[PDB]
DNA sequence: AGATTGCAGCACCTGAGTTTCGCGTATGGTCACCCACTACACTACTCGGTCAGGCTCTTACCAGCTTAACTACAGTTGATCGGACG
């Protein structure tokens, strides 16, 4: 893979210039400079769905620091992008919109019909620790 | 009534119709081995973004002046706008 990569498919080398740059970003960045177009303003977001573009590479640095940054989810520590990200992951977890079931996280038999009751068997078979963090978060 | 002779009865070697058999030749059947294909979960090296380091380029200068434009003061006239008409 390295091979084909460095002896015939010459993707990290300049179109114009030839040289070469050690991440493909790099080359981004060096083509948006040194063999850019007359365009008033040279980069463009890089991120899903943003169609933003910026006079200076520092703005650009900015926008992908403010409105992409890369999140964790706070409860399934699943990855995402932006605040919309964060809110659009959020409805999964949201046991008003998602009616879900209620299950042990060891035991295969459980089958409650309520988020009160299901405390009961993590209460009792096991406690207060290991309980799972979708359950506990009662954080709205 | 004897010398010549046939009948036919005895016994033992023999022959085929009939049978049981052995094998060829070939066929369906057991079952043991190991191969091919598939696939859920995994191993691990590379690429890629990000960050620092620190060497690097390029700016534009202080007050004044002296080469260059605006940036406020200013006046009659627009035609959207309110709100009420049709
Ligand atoms: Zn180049
Ligand atoms: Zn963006
Ligand atoms: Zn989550
Ligand atoms: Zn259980």
């Amino acid at each position: 893979r390295a091979h084909i990569l460095s002896v015939h498919l010459h993707k990290l080398t300049c179109p114009h210039c030839n040289k070469s740059f050690q991440r493909p970003y790099r080359l981004r960045n060096h083509i948006s400079k040194h063999h850019d177009p007359e365009v008033e303003n040279p980069y463009q977001c890089t991120f899903a769905g943003c169609c933003k573009e910026f006079r200076i590479w520092s703005q650009l640095q900015s926008h992908i620091k403010n409105d992409h940054p890369k999140l964790k989810c706070p409860i399934c520590s699943k990855p995402c992008v932006g605040e919309n990200g964060l809110q659009m992951h959020m409805i999964i977890h949201d046991d008003s919109l998602v009616t879900k079931n209620w299950k042990c996280h060891i035991c295969p038999d459980m089958s409650f019909s309520r988020k009160h009751d299901l405390l009961t068997h993590y209460g009792s078979i096991h406690t207060e620790e290991d309980i799972p963090l979708e359950l506990k978060y009662k954080i709205s």
